[PDB]
């Protein structure tokens, strides 16, 4: 599965900032629907950096994976454009953007039932991938996207969706993998080729730390080299100020790779609170 979209059917509107070796843009895809009616659609346009064109293989292996999947809490991928010289991904556009900047903007206005439901939606998608023995590899708060904000008056919850895996950590330089600590599991630092279903659970715990602290970045004050010793010393994550979900964060972030519980178990612990 690898749909192709013509460059003449994609318009580029506003930029949305840089990213992990990519550049983000809002745009419109003009497609022809039934009865001969053109059907414009707001889309997300993820352009790979031309300077890093060597990562085009994993850049497209990420799109081929998400185009095969249909889940409520997964960002849909419409296709791929070879728009001129650049390689571009076309995805479902979410209105409210990244979750990490949403937690930081409304840090004191986010109830704990809000964070609990968001964690349920994220754990739902991770259970779907685990059920279908699929590995994500880049589960972080910056990749989580909010399509609907909380509306207690209507009774509908907030709605989050996880984006594409992006560039796999197996092909990233050792310089860049150490700077991703503690999102990269400890076993992947000593051996980048140890990608596993258990590696996502570690990132799920690190992401649960982000939402529980309100957008704060763990180990941000530490440089790349001190992060490397953080793992060798077997240090655990300092519990956030709220200190609610911190008990579950420690279980998901266990240094033994096979001790990480399944997401069917995690879904139970979130409903038991
Ligand atoms: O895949 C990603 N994002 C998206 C996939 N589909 N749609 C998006 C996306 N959509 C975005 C939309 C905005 C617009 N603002 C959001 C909050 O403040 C008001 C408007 C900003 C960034 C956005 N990213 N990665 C994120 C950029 C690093």
């Amino acid at each position: 599965v690898f749909h192709k979209i013509r460059n003449e059917d994609l318009i580029f509107n506003e930029s949305l900032g840089q990213g992990t070796f990519t550049k983000i843009f809002k745009g419109v895809r003009r497609e022809v629907g039934d009865y001969g009616q053109l059907h414009e659609t707001e889309v997300l346009l993820k352009v790979l950096d031309k300077a890093h064109r060597n990562y085009s293989e994993s850049f497209f292996e990420a799109a081929s994976m998400m185009s095969k999947l249909s889940h409520k809490h997964l960002v849909l991928n419409y296709g791929v454009c070879f728009c001129g010289d650049e390689n571009i991904l076309v995805q479902e556009f979410v209105k409210f953007g990244s979750l990490d900047t949403y937690l930081k903007k409304n840090k004191n206005c986010i109830n704990i039932l809000w964070k609990l439901e968001v964690a349920k939606q994220l754990a739902a998608a991770m259970h779907f991938l685990e059920e279908n023995t699929l590995i994500h590899g880049n589960v972080c708060a910056k990749n989580i996207l909010l399509i609907r904000e909380e509306d207690r008056k209507t009774g509908n919850p907030p709605f989050i969706k996880l984006s594409d895996p992006g560039i796999s950590i197996t092909v990233l330089p050792k310089d860049i993998l150490q700077e991703r600590i503690p999102w990269v599991p400890p076993e992947c630092i000593e051996n980048p080729k140890n990608l596993n279903l258990a590696t996502d659970k570690w990132s799920f715990g690190t992401t649960l730390w982000e939402i529980c602290s309100g957008g704060d970045k763990p180990l941000s004050a530490l440089d790349s080299q001190r992060k490397l010793q953080f793992y060798e010393d077997r240090h655990q994550l300092p519990a956030p100020k709220a200190a609610e979900l911190a008990n579950l964060i420690n279980n998901c972030m266990d240094y033994e790779p096979d001790h990480r519980p399944s997401f069917r178990a995690i879904i139970r612990d979130l409903n038991s609170l």
